[PDB]
């Protein structure tokens, strides 16, 4: 069948001329809304949730592990460091690279992450421990966000990114104060304000991961707490056919006003 949602999804995304993945969970009654729902998007900087929460998982068998430093080299940085280029020569701790990837997605703090957890398949292997057999990241920063059409690297769909982001944030995937952690770190998101909030009531509150990458990709992926109703989950990716298009904020924040109003 195709709902009323989703033919306005179809109908937003013809006029934007790219494509759209979107996938709801409403907690209320664990009903799912999606479209293009399994339909594989790159990912871009919404992987830094899953290596975030793949530390924070490592973490509940090490009380001290979010407190250890890692050296920031020179050599270190990449192309989207506010966070990291201020300890150049210094430390961060895993809890501030965290924080950095997540609440101002800092390229380099992401690296970091991956590289505690073995490179990239280290998050794959933590995404499959917690019953997501759909993402895969391949790569690290920057090259993580090409973006290709047709390339599976660094790519989930909508439906498993948002069941794991309800596994993390509001199930038991992680231990109860690393969810807690989780679940500050995303209300914190300092890059937000453009994307699924914008299309939603303003009294609702929204911990969310943002990213961009080539091919105009445009995604960001959101626990909400909306006025009178149990949480949503909702992850909106979206993707262009040409290299170098711009990025569509506006079209994510339409995706999500669209489900909002078909609650
Ligand atoms: O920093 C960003 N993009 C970036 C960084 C490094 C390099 C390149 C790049 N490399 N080749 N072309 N562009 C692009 C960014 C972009 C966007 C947007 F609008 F969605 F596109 C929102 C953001 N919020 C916080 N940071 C961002
Ligand atoms: O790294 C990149 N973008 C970036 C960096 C940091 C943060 C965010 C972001 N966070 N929340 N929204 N956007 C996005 C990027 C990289 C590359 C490349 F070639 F693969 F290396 C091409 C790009 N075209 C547009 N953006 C990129």
């Amino acid at each position: 069948q195709t709902s009323a949602v989703q033919q306005k999804l179809a109908a937003l995304e013809k006029s934007s001329g790219g494509r759209l993945g979107v996938a709801l969970i409403d907690t209320a009654d664990n009903t799912q809304v999606l479209y293009r729902g399994d339909e594989r998007f790159p990912m871009c900087s919404t992987s830094k949730v899953m290596a975030a929460a793949a530390v924070l998982k490592q973490s509940e068998t090490q009380k001290q592990l979010l407190n250890q430093p890692v050296e920031i080299k020179p050599a270190d940085l990449v192309n989207y460091n506010p966070i990291a280029e201020k300890h150049v020569n210094g430390t961060m701790t895993l809890a501030e690279l965290s924080a950095a990837a997540l609440q101002y997605s800092d390229n380099t703090a992401m690296n970091k992450l991956i590289a505690q957890l073995g490179g990239p398949g280290g998050v794959t292997a933590f995404a499959r421990a917690i019953g997501d057999e759909t993402f895969r990241l391949d790569r690290t920063e920057p090259t993580l966000n090409t973006a290709i059409p047709g390339d599976p690297r660094d790519t989930t769909t909508p439906r498993a990114m948002a069941q794991t982001l309800r596994q993390l944030t509001l199930g038991h995937a992680l231990g109860e104060t690393q969810r807690a952690q989780l679940v500050t770190w995303l209300k914190g998101n300092t890059t937000g304000a453009a994307s699924i909030r914008a299309g939603l009531p303003t009294s609702w509150t929204v911990g969310d991961k943002t990213g961009s990458g080539d091919y105009g990709t445009t995604n960001d992926i959101a626990v909400i707490w909306p006025q009178g109703r149990a949480p949503l989950v909702l992850v909106t990716y979206f993707t262009q056919p040409q290299q170098n298009a711009e990025s569509r904020r506006d079209v994510l924040a339409s995706a999500a006003r669209i489900i909002a109003e078909g609650l």
